[PDB]
């Protein structure tokens, strides 16, 4: 019996309180739901930043480029995170948003192969540029969260143009959280390299039920913030919508 006008000032608040700026998507079905303190970010395009790994990883399983027992060795050399410093399977690598496996897997593919996949799932403005390994953090590629929600919607009920077994694969690395019988599958997203910064957190809930609730947060990350944000205004979101 909570009014529509109180969840969305207590999402709203989610977001003013952290000291940002940002949305988040809601789909049940087919309707699409806004909230947020800064709604007009729903149909604008940000850098994907790691929330790509998802689309690398069902590229890359799909085209026979890794497997998901493979253990990519770190090289040795010094990381930007001291975390990275150590040998990790594409779904330890998800959960760590190990960047340099990531441009390993997308090297593999290589440019040529990445470009047509890229373009055949459609995702977010589909342009990869010339540079195989950092187009999803710097540009050229582009998404909106509305995409985002969509692309989670579609991977949450098998239907990217996949096989089955790989989207599967893929799903599996991105369980991050449960909470009494829901699970919550997501990735994050941090672009460190644009100007402003941006953050998401793209998945959705599977319900104890079986109903999958997908999302989009999108927000702006800013000086000294903790990644954690994105994390906390998500379920605090969810949870006031009763989807958690
Ligand atoms: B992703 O989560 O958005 C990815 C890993 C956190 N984001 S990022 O590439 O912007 C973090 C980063 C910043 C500077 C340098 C590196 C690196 O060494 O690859 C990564």
């Amino acid at each position: 019996h909570i009014s529509s006008q109180q969840h969305e000032k207590a999402i709203k608040s989610y977001f003013d309180e952290a000291q940002t700026q940002g949305v988040i998507i809601i789909k049940e079905g087919k309707n699409l739901s806004t909230y947020g303190n800064a709604l007009a970010r729903a149909n604008k395009e940000y850098v994907p930043a790691s929330t790509f790994k998802m689309l690398n990883a069902l590229i890359g399983l799909e085209n026979h480029k890794a497997t998901t027992n493979e253990i990519f060795k770190w090289d040795g050399k010094k990381r930007t995170y001291p975390m990275w410093e150590k040998d990790m399977t594409l779904g330890e690598a998800m959960a760590l948003s190990a960047v340099p496996v990531y441009q390993e897997l997308a090297r593999r593919t290589g440019l040529e192969l990445m470009q047509k996949e890229v373009k055949r799932v459609n995702f977010g403005n589909t342009n990869i540029g010339t540079q195989v390994d950092n187009f999803w953090l710097v540009g050229p590629l582009k998404i909106t969260p509305v995409q985002e929600v969509n692309f989670a919607d579609d991977l949450a009920h098998n239907r990217l143009p996949f096989k089955l077994e790989t989207q599967e694969e893929v799903k599996k690395m991105l369980l991050i959280k449960e909470v009494n019988g829901s699970k919550i599958y997501a990735k994050s997203g941090w672009g460190m390299g644009v100007t402003p910064q941006v953050g998401w957190l793209t998945g959705w809930v599977e319900q104890a039920n079986g109903k999958k609730i997908p999302f989009s947060l999108n927000l702006e990350m800013k000086e000294g913030m903790s990644g954690s944000i994105r994390n906390e205004i998500t379920y605090k979101s969810l949870e006031n919508l009763g989807i958690i």
